[PDB]
C-alpha cells in the first residue's frame, strides 16, 4: 500500500461525500501499521457548524474499531493544488496520529504534498498544554 | 435486532470511546434498515471543541459506507437518567435520520427513553430553511 | 425593552453577518436583566465547520463582558416560518441561560414563536450529567 | 498600544473566562487598524464540542460590530510556553485576518512568540479553494 494506492483510495471514498451544501467532496484514506485502509468522506448539515470532514471521518471510524497505530493518511479533493485541510481537521489528526504519521495532500490533477503531522500543525495545543 | 439487543451494541461501543478528558464515555448502535449495525463512541481532543460524539460517529461511519437507511438509534452514558444527546448530536440525526427513525436513550442503570427524531429536535432547522 | 423592540434589534444585527458561503444571514439581539442589549449574526468560514451563529455570538460577547444575567433572546432569519435555532446554538443557550429565559423566535414577515430555553431543548445535556 | 499593551489586555480578558470544565482560562485581545480593543475568552459548555475559544470570541465580537480591518491579536493562558492556538481557532483567524496581521503568543510567565496569519497557518483552506 505505497502512497498512490492510498490515493485512489481517498479518490473512491470522495464519491461516497455527502456535501449538497457546498457541492464539494472531499476523500480520505488512513492506513493503519498493520496494513488496514479506513476511508473518510465529508458529510455535510444545514447548519453548516455541524459538516464533518473527510479527514476526521476516517480517524473516527478507525479510532471507534481500536485501531490506533497509523503510518499514512491521504486527501484528496477538487482543487487548485494539493487539498489543505482546514485547522480543525489538522488538530483532530494531531491528537490521534502521531507526529511521525505522513499527510499525502492531493487533488484531482495529480498535484502532491507530502509533509508529517507535526509539519502539518507545528506546535499544535495538546493534552501537555492542560 | 429489538431496542435491548441495539443497547447491548451501543454499550459495548461505549468501552471503544476516547475520553480521557472528560473520563465521560459514550456509546451508540445504528441499525439500518437492512439490520446492520454500525456502533459508534465519543473521541476526545486536547481543544474541546473538537471533540466528537458517539451519535455522530455512528452515523458518519455508516454514512461513509453508503448506508443512508436506519430504523433505530441507541446511546449510552453512565448518567442519572437516560443519556440525553447534546444539541449538536440532535442537529446532525435531524439531518441525517428521517423523521420517524425511533431513537433510543439509556443509561448505565436500565433506565430508558425512547422518542422519534423528529421530537429528539422539534421543526429541527433544515435545507427546506436555506 | 420589549419583544418587538429586541425583535428590530435583531433585525439590525442580522445586517451585519458575514455570511458568503449560505449566503443565509441570521441575526440575534441578547438583553440582560439590566436591560442591556448585545448584538449577534452568524460569521462563517470556507471551512464550515467553523461557521458560528447570530445566537452564539451575541452570548459569547456578553458573557465576555460579564453579563451572565438574561431575560430575553431574540432571532431572525429570512425563513419560510420563525428561524429555527440550530442544534449546536441550542445546546449554548441551555448552558449559558437560565431555563426561565424567554426566547422569541421570528423571521422578516411578522411570524413569531416564543418559548422558554427549558422548551428549545428539554433535558438538554448539562454539567449534572457529567 | 504596543504589543506588551496588547498583552496587558489579553491577561485581563483572560479572567472572564468561562470554563469550568478545562479549568483552563485563556484570554485574548484584538486590535483593530483605528486601534480599537476587543477582549476575548474561552467559553466552555457540558458537551465539549459546544466550547468557543477566546480568540473566536474577540473575532466574533469584533467583526458584528462592523470591525473588519486588524493589525494584532494577541492571546495568553498558562501554559508551559506561549499558548498554541488550536487548529480550529487558526482557521477562523485565517479567514477573518489578512495575512499581515501579526499573532501574539505568550503564557503567564513572559514567554513570547510572535508570528503572522500566514505563519500561524500556511496555506489555509479558503474560500479559493471552494
Ligand atoms: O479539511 C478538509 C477541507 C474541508 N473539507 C470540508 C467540510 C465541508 O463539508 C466542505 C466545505 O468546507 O469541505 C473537508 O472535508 N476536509
Ligand atoms: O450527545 C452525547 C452527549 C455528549 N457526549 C460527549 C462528547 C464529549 O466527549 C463528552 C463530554 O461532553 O460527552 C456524547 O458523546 N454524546
Ligand atoms: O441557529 C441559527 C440557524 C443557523 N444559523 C447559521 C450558521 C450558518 O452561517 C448559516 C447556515 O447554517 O445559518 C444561525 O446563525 N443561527
Ligand atoms: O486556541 C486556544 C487553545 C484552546 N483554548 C480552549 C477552549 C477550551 O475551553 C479550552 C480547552 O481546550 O481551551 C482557547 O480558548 N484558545
Ligand atoms: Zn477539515
Ligand atoms: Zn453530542
Ligand atoms: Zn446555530
Ligand atoms: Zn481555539
Amino acid at each position: 500500500m505505497n502512497r498512490q494506492e492510498l490515493i485512489t483510495e481517498a479518490l473512491k471514498a470522495r464519491d461516497m461525500a455527502y456535501a449538497p451544501y457546498s457541492k464539494f467532496q472531499v476523500g480520505a484514506a488512513l492506513l493503519t501499521k498493520d496494513g488496514k485502509v479506513y476511508r473518510g468522506c465529508n458529510i455535510e448539515n444545514a447548519a453548516y457548524s455541524m459538516c464533518n470532514c473527510a479527514e476526521q471521518t476516517a480517524l473516527f471510524k478507525a479510532v471507534s474499531e481500536g485501531d490506533t497505530e497509523f503510518q499514512m493518511l491521504a486527501v484528496a479533493a477538487d482543487t487548485p493544488g494539493p487539498v489543505s485541510p482546514c485547522g480543525a481537521c489538522r488538530q483532530v489528526i494531531s491528537e490521534l496520529c502521531t507526529k511521525d504519521v505522513i499527510v499525502v495532500l492531493t487533488n484531482l490533477q495529480g498535484q502532491i504534498k507530502e509533509m508529517t503531522v507535526e509539519e502539518l500543525l507545528p506546535g499544535a495545543f495538546s493534552s501537555e498544554d492542560l
